[PDB]
């Protein structure tokens, strides 16, 4: 009788990838998304890089235009971000393309730019985190990615061969990932002798796939 991983292998092989609803290109997906502009930690406080006392003195270097900073190699880099916006310097699209893209107070250099500067919206949009970014009409790759939560979403960071999004089910093959609803691939769990729940759900994932846990029927 089939082992876990047989069944799982024995679960892809059963989707008829041609007929796949929705599929995305991964190569086009990191053209497009830098990973810093999909990760969800992206959007909180840098305190992996920065200790949360130099992120304050940075947000009062912002509101008074005075103070110093402890100096260091990276920091240099929020250092001329904040200071353009005291001195009223213009930072150009290619300044924000060539940047780090995340503030270390959490965010993106564009979002903040575009916040003191609003009708530089269109132009810095793609240097966003699609947290900070609207919805647009025919962008459903944008609309995918930003409806899945952390776990979803870390789990396409991560390149894992499928995870579960709210009911749909993303399978990798090759360069691209395939969309399938609930209406295929729940019996298609069955007919494989499988069952799952989701790593959020359960505290036993021995068999994890993204955010997927196995298990038998």
């Amino acid at each position: 009788d089939p082992s876990l991983p047989e069944r799982i292998d024995t679960f892809t092989e059963l989707f008829n990838y041609q007929l796949a609803e929705k599929s995305y290109d991964i190569r086009v997906l990191q053209s497009n998304y830098p990973t810093k502009l999909l990760s969800p930690d992206s959007m909180l406080p840098q305190t992996a890089d920065y200790p949360l006392k130099d992120i304050q003195q940075l947000y009062q270097l912002a509101n008074t235009c005075r103070g110093k900073l402890p100096l260091s190699p990276l920091i240099t880099e929020p250092l001329v971000f904040t200071r353009a916006i005291c001195k009223g310097t213009q930072l150009t699209p290619r300044w924000f393309s060539r940047s780090g893209l995340i503030h270390p107070g959490g965010g993106s250099y564009a979002a903040r730019y575009v916040d003191k500067y609003p009708e530089l919206q269109d132009k810095l949009a793609q240097y966003m985190h699609i947290k900070e970014r609207k919805n647009v009409q025919g962008d459903e790759l944008l609309a995918s990615l930003k409806s899945m939560n952390d776990d979803a979403i870390n789990a396409l960071i991560a390149g894992a061969s499928m995870f579960i999004e709210q009911n749909e089910l993303w399978l990798r093959r090759g360069d691209h990932y395939f969309v399938f609803p609930k209406s295929v691939w729940q019996e298609n769990v069955a007919n494989a002798g499988l069952s799952f729940k989701l790593a959020s759900q359960t505290k036993s994932c021995f068999v994890k796939r993204g955010n997927i846990c196995w298990d038998v029927e």
